[PDB]
């Protein structure tokens, strides 16, 4: 339950930080404040 990759290096992940959408941003947003 951490960070995947290009994303904020922390906690954030499209398998959480926003499941359904991860082809909508790439893969963290909401919870990652990054797209």
């Amino acid at each position: 339950r951490s960070a995947i990759d290009t994303i904020p290096k922390s906690r954030c992940t499209a398998f959480q930080c926003k499941h359904s959408a991860k082809y909508r941003l790439s893969f963290c947003r909401k919870t990652c404040g990054t797209a």
